[PDB]
């Protein structure tokens, strides 16, 4: 309303800029997003009188914006030379600069403003001055460039010629990296202008063995340019070092052959390039360049690269060996030897991404499934049980998403390890796989995605038994539809049974069972109870996966036995105090379980020495008291024939009483006696 | 050895030696099994009339395929020599035979600009209008499908384009499986002159100019992005071009015309009805310093996930800046998070994701191996996640996961959450994460070389991460420097147990004996001792040290040992009792019976003396009975039993652990 009123200095309606400071407006007010003044914005705009009128009323031409720039320094851009006259007698130093080191003179140069450049020249502008930025852009070797180097790279060949001859400029000045004006010139895409500037620079003495980005020489920048005349112009100078290399060990001539440039290559041999830094007749061969193989005849490397994968090892050693073009950071070969699996689109192949072994999922460049795989992958880099995502690269027609390379599918993994477990033993491996999937899906959901198609083909296991989620091309952002989360939790129900039964029941058999059949298929009570909570997670999913990680399904056998004994040691169970708080949680009001008359179901010998004191009753309390008492003494020397008949006590009590830990868990679940549960 | 010198003789163009070793029996159809090359293949590729004619005479058939499936006939389209093409034509069933990717002889005459071969194949039935038919793993990706014309277009072969459309039936507006016609192919040739000519021929034959391609670009949008005034003019001469069509990003031809600072392209796109409201365009000429374009336009929500850096990133998303590859960054103190030796650390947006950006000089040795180490750590869950690098030619930007706090800040922010002699569970969680992270780094072949609380990061969910790998080394080259990491870790163990109260530089200035005396407990001293005196993947095994045992777990282990039969029956020749009896210095629990509260000991004797065996039996017995009502005034004087026995006998857990460490009685340690 107030100072925003002289938005009118932008409308260039000067009667509204005249009048509305007539009522009072701070011509030096600076909007502080970027610090522009009316007097700044007038010179960028180039107006005789919008400038003169603000000058007319005390607006100072040296106030700086965020960039650090003056109305003088930006007046070097517009190139208007008595806009510079109207504010020349108001400038302390004609070589004032902005925060990045730019003087009025240096910016007449980058914008080709020739009349501006000579007016500032004979009023004391330093043509040779290097740019002085802040120290955080100096400890990375920026700054130090001259006016000459930006007249160079921007192609102002008119502005360049005047600097070397009329203005004394320093041709072989370097910037803080070491580049001279020369390398700036050969980064200009304009072929004509790049040719003219470099001939002007060279004949005044630019060092032609400087280096630039990539450690390339000027000659290597000419070759990668595919430009015949710069290669010959540069070699016309007889101190050129032909066999110099970039950071990657390639000489100019090696690239000359690689990129199928016959005559470019022919002159660098004719001028002393090395015929021995690589296999150069092999490269011209595979480039179908008959005339260049022909001439290269008339005038090896041992190999370490270890793949980390064992299954894919020998296929990836081979792909390291063969020559392939790069698709970005990615080396790939569509061939059946490197094929991992078939997709609806493109399949998945092996790969080398920045020399790391990867799996490559190939999508068509437009495909919706691809864009949906990538976004979800991008929200999951913090999810430790999602396959690591290295990055995408597209060849303009086909998108390659590159992922951490794994060894086996969950289904393959369960097959290869079906025989490692004694029939009569604890399945720790099932708990590990399934707990990783709970976390993986839990984190996926907190990140706002639902997978929508989990099944053992999408679950990956790597060289060290980690399990990973993969294949997110059917995923959805679930915020717009929060009840769709429930399909991930039914699939998890199916997978809990899939893994507990060790792969014996195919996943597709399960996908055709009703919920109630799969529950009956559960082998034990912990498992049936867990699956139930995955099929009925509530209109209240929230984060039901995290709490289930505390289910007794995930308790070891030692932990289960420990909890049963620790409850059994509470004071009121040993004294059989039925009005206690613990006994009223476990057995209030009067059956129907596997441990009613539990005294009946343990063998009569073991029952008799436990009555080395009335006696034990058909109480759940007394059965926990029992477990505690035998727990503390099963190993003592008087009781070796007890120990022999019980077997391992944890297994004994669980298989004789299948529902017991689930019952105790259920009764103590949200009570102080939770403290006896194992740590989660 | 017989067929191997036939091959190098055919590459040596030694035709008298190829004569000799063919009559001596060399299989002229032998194929090397890496790529499927035959002598007759190498003969056509090499362009030699005489090697070819000689092999043909000896049964070498032009139907053998290499790995790609290409025959010497198809390779003869590449060589372009038209008298090798005569000598193998009457030996091929089908002049449009193709390799696995769909390439015919005609089609390779087009990509290699071989006009004389191109018209020889045309007058023997070569199909000019054929699209490329590949295999299903290049087929379900809508790849392929290009014509001879689309290839001659992209390659700028101005001679071959004229003959296909005029002399040879070519179809100007044929599409490939992606939908591109020859037009978009033409406007990818970098040569401005040749791209200009191909475009005028395609246009005059009826090429549809409302194709879209790669990037959802229209031909007009690639004419602007090429910055070719004369190419934009040819396309607009046709009056059904859809000017106000846009690419995948909603950016229009004129929007791009203003952004990339070219006046005359913009002036001619307004005069033909481009939309002056597809963006705010006079602000764009404003920001690009063109006064002549401001003159002419006179005539006409995103949520960050970070909390500390939230409002700074809302601002950086708002403002305009150029991209360095995938990286949006602005160097200003408002976005500075921390300072490095070189370049500092800033916020950034990488493919519109939050990152911290470490800036190095493009040549720097340190920047280079922050990255080398970062790439070997993608599997390491406790190293900061690494997104990728981007260079602007002067300065390498490595972009990493953004975290909330340094360890030192995190210990400050939670310093008051703690009761004074609380069990410090959080110290165990931080430090075990650090053990896992440094353990994983070492297995990957790197040593950090400068661990310090400023390099340890804490994210929105109390996870800890290692960062700053610019002093790191591959440790093969000097395996004795890993010791620098394990000492830093010893220092960090004390630093975290002291809750941040002792500064890291103070610890770096203490000697080893001062750091040991500064440790508050026996578990902590022993752990630091082993980090300073280790033996190759020791970090994983130390995670089983009682330092990482909770207080209940330590009390549990003592009770479980205390319940062993020979400890309760005091059989001194048993195995357990003989491990527990070394020799050793004096401990706080020799004469442990004296050091208890005198009331408590008397009800426990319903013959305790000062063996370690008996004190574990003591632990075991009081463990199982301390909570019965008969012992309520005993329970009041001990308090919590784990704390009592640890505080009366500070060395007990460590002593038992040492005695049982590599024995069967390991079974009583908590599961780690
Ligand atoms: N009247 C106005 N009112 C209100 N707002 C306005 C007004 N006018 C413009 N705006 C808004 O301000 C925003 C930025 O304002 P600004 O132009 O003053 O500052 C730019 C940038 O912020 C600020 C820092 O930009 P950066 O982060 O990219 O940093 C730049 C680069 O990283 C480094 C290059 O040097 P080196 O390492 O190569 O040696 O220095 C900067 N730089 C490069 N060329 C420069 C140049 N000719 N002149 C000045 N600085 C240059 O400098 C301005 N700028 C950037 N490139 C420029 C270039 N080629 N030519 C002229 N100025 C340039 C604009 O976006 C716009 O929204
Ligand atoms: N005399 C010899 N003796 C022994 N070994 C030899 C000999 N000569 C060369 N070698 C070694 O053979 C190895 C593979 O070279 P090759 O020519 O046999 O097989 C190539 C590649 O492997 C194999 C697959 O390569 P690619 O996966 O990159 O797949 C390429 C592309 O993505 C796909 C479809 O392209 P498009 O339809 O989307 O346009 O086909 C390939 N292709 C592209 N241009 C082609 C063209 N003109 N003609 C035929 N195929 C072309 O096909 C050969 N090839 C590729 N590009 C070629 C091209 N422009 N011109 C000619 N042949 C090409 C070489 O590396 C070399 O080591
Ligand atoms: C059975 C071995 C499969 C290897 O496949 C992969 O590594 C892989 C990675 C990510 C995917 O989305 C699919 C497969
Ligand atoms: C206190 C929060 C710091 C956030 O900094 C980072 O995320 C970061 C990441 C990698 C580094 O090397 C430095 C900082």
């Amino acid at each position: 309303l107030e100072e925003m009123l002289t938005q009118a200095v932008q409308e260039a309606d000067i009667e509204q800029v005249r009048q509305l400071l007539e009522r009072g407006a701070d011509a030096n007010f600076q909007e502080e997003e970027w610090g522009w003044s009316p007097l700044h914005s007038a010179v960028q705009m180039d107006s005789e009188d919008l400038v003169a009128l603000l000058l007319k009323h005390g607006a100072d031409p040296c106030l700086r914006k965020r960039n650090g720039a003056t109305p003088f320094i930006i007046a070097g851009i517009t190139g208007n030379v008595r806009l510079l006259q109207l504010l020349l007698p108001n400038v302390e130093d004609v070589n004032e600069c902005d925060v990045n080191g730019f003087t009025a003179f240096m910016e007449a140069a980058v914008y080709g403003r020739v009349e501006a450049l000579r007016f500032l020249y004979e009023n004391g502008a330093d043509v040779n001055m290097h740019r002085k930025t802040k120290q955080d852009q100096e400890r990375i070797r920026k700054g130090g460039a001259t006016a000459l180097m930006d007249a160079a790279e921007k192609g102002h060949v008119g502005v360049v010629t005047i600097l070397l001859h009329a203005m004394k400029a320093e041709v072989d000045a370097r910037d803080n990296m070491g580049r001279n004006a020369l390398v700036y010139a050969l980064l200009n895409p304009d072929d004509g202008k790049a040719k003219a500037i470099t001939r002007l620079l060279l004949d005044h003495g630019a060092d032609v063995n400087v280096r630039g980005e990539g450690s390339k020489t000027p000659l290597i920048l000419a070759v990668e340019r595919k430009n015949l005349d710069l290669v010959q112009m540069l070699l016309e100078q007889e101190q050129i070092e032909v066999n110099d290399t970039d950071r990657e060990g390639k000489t100019a001539l090696l690239l000359a052959v690689e990129l199928r440039l016959e005559e470019i290559a022919k002159l660098l041999c004719h001028r002393g390039a090395s015929t021995n830094c690589g296999d150069l007749v092999a490269i011209a061969r595979r480039n179908y360049d008959s005339d260049l193989v022909k001439f290269l005849r008339l005038h090896p490397p041992a190999e370490n690269w270890k793949p980390q994968s064992s299954r894919w090892g020998e296929a990836l050693k081979h792909l390291h060996r063969i020559w392939r073009p790069m698709i970005g950071k990615l080396k790939i070969f569509i061939d059946e030897e490197y094929k991992i699996a078939d997709t609806a689109e493109g399949g998945i192949y092996l790969g080398l991404y920045e020399d790391q072994e990867v799996a490559v999922k190939r999508f068509s460049e437009g495909s919706t499934r691809g864009q949906q795989e990538v976004s979800c992958l991008q929200s999951s880099r913090a999810n430790d049980n999602v396959v690591t995502f290295y990055g995408s690269e597209s060849d303009g027609s086909c998108l390659h998403v590159c992922l951490a390379l794994c060894e086996y599918t969950l289904q393959e993994h369960l097959a290869n390890h079906r025989g490692d477990a004694v029939p009569n033993e604890e399945d720790e491996s099932a708990r590990n796989i399934l707990s990783s999937l709970f976390k993986a899906i839990g984190e996926l959901h907190r990140s706002g995605y639902s997978h929508q198609d989990l099944q053992p083909q999408n679950i990956l296991i790597d060289s060290k038994n980690g399990t990973f989620l993969a294949d997110f091309d059917k995923s959805i952002k679930w915020a717009e539809d929060p009840q769709k989360i429930k399909r991930d939790l039914e699939a998890l129900g199916l997978l809990v049974l899939y893994v507990v039964k060790k792969g014996d029941i195919s996943f597709e058999t399960l996908k055709n069972q009703s919920f109630e059949e799969v529950i009956q298929g559960s082998p034990d009570e912990e498992t049936r109870d867990l699956i139930h909570h995955l099929f009925h997670p509530g209109d209240n999913v929230e984060d039901r996966l995290s709490s289930l990680l505390a289910h007794p399904f995930f308790w070891s056998w030692e932990s289960r036995y420990r909890t049963l004994r620790d409850v059994g040691n509470e004071s009121d169970i040993k004294t059989r105090n039925q009005n206690s708080r613990i006994l009223q949680l476990l057995q209030p009001g009067t059956l129907s379980t596997s441990f009613a008359q539990w005294t009946t179901k343990i063998d009569s010998f073991v029952m008799e020495e436990m009555n080395a004191y009335n006696l034990y009753q058909d109480t759940l309390g007394d059965l926990l008291k029992f477990i505690r008492n035998l727990g503390e003494h099963i190993n003592e020397q008087k009781n070796k024939k007890m120990k022999s008949i019980i077997g391992e006590p944890s297994q004994y009590f669980q298989e004789k009483f299948p529902d017991l830990v689930m019952y105790v868990y259920t009764k103590l679940q949200n009570t102080e006696y939770m403290k006896h549960f194992p740590k989660t």
